[PDB]
């Protein structure tokens, strides 16, 4: 069905790599083009969890489920107030897989890279332009040679700049904001907070500020602090830790000294406005050549209720199935069938995550 043709996947994130695996095991000629300089670039961020109905099915189909298990870490969850423990959910043996053991993002990338043929991924390839010819797409990469493909699949994350051939829809700010950071040797550097987590992930919520932490992302503590974007903003400079620290200490002034120590001990902060790529309009039905989008490039949405990578791993599973099992007259029809399913579960996910974002940031999230 892709028989004399090649596929370009733009983006080597967890969705794009998984797309590449599911394609390539059915004999399809696929390359992944990834902006990262090389395979050891550090991926900033929290862990990912794969769920039994969805992301784990992608891994199962790719023959990687067990490997995901070996490298992932089941974790309990503690809910605390702006000082003490209000709920402690330890993981039980029936449930350690039950979905969603946590995996570090570089571990998962390495699992997916290792399952691919040599030179599937081409590193240091930032796609900046796409142009449809007669039969193939010309792909333009910053300061590197151009390439062609019969089929382009954008897997290049929520801020993709190269969507216009699929849709004119734009990314939108949802009105919340997230500040993230990593603390190394947390047992040493934020002891009181590290002891509160006590090996579990921790969430706490107070007066419209939410705090999420994982004390054990390959030995580093990762945390995020989220809140409704201040009307005043922008006004904090994430380059200057002092201005981020002043802002956070003001917002957290009520909170126990263990949380403040977390803010004090952080070397640098990454600030990011929450965004959604809304599945609001149908995508374009006149496309000059086959092209589609999966993962956050298709349906970026707030992460607060756990939605995120699982639905992108389902995208990969449904699209590769449609392209391989070839029950369709054409690639075009294969893509359209995928996009139709994806609009349904993708909209359900977005509604739940928008509704959850509203519910959480209500300043009186009791909750
Ligand atoms: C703060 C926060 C916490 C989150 N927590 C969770 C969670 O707990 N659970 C969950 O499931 N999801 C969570 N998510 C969502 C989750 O991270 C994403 O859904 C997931 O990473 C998307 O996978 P992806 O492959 O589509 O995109 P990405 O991970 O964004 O990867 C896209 C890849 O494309 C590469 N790329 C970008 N531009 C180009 C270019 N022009 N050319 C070539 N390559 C390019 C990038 O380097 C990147 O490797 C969270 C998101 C945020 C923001």
């Amino acid at each position: 069905l892709l028989s004399d043709k090649n596929v370009a996947i733009i983006g080597g994130g967890p969705v794009g790599l998984t797309m590449a695996k599911l394609l390539q095991q059915n004999g399809i000629d696929v390359s992944v083009y990834e902006r990262d300089n090389d395979r050891e670039a550090r991926i900033f961020g929290g862990t990912l969890d794969l769920h039994k109905g969805s992301g784990q099915e992608a891994m199962k189909k790719a023959g990687l489920l067990q490997t995901y298990y070996d490298l992932a870490l089941p974790m309990g969850v503690n809910i605390a107030d702006e000082k003490g423990n209000i709920l402690s959910t330890k993981n039980v043996k029936p449930e350690n897989r039950f979905d969603n053991p946590e995996i570090n993002r570089n571990d998962l990338r390495a699992i997916l890279l290792n399952s691919l043929e040599n030179d599937t991924v081409i590193w240091d390839r930032k796609l900046v332009m796409l142009e449809p010819g007669k039969k193939k797409w010309t792909l333009t990469f910053e300061n590197k040679p151009s390439e062609t493909a019969d089929l382009v699949i954008l897997a290049n994350g929520g801020m993709s700049k190269v969507r216009k051939f699929v849709t004119d829809t734009e990314v939108e700010e949802t009105g919340t904001f997230n500040i993230q950071a990593d603390i190394h040797q947390p047992e040493i550097n934020c002891p009181g907070f590290f002891q509160l987590c006590n090996g579990n992930r921790l969430m706490a919520s107070h007066q419209g500020n939410l705090l999420f932490a994982n004390p054990n992302n390959n030995g580093a503590l990762h945390f995020g602090i989220s809140f409704k974007t201040p009307d005043e903003w922008t006004q904090v400079d994430f380059q200057n830790r002092n201005s981020v620290v002043d802002f956070l200490l003001k917002e957290f002034s009520d909170w126990d000294e263990r949380y403040k120590e977390l803010i004090h001990t952080t070397l640098s902060f990454v600030g990011l406005a929450t965004r959604i790529f809304p599945l609001e309009k149908p995508w374009k039905s006149k496309r000059p050549l086959p092209i589609t989008m999966i993962g956050d490039a298709a349906h970026l949405m707030p992460p607060f209720a756990g939605q995120g990578v699982n639905s992108g791993l389902v995208d990969a599973l449904i699209l590769s199935d449609n392209l391989a099992d070839g029950k369709f007259n054409s690639i075009e029809e294969a893509v359209k069938n995928y996009e139709q399913q994806m609009f349904i579960y993708g909209k359900e996910a977005q509604e739940e995550s928008t509704q959850n974002e509203i519910e959480m940031f209500k300043p009186d999230f009791t909750f």
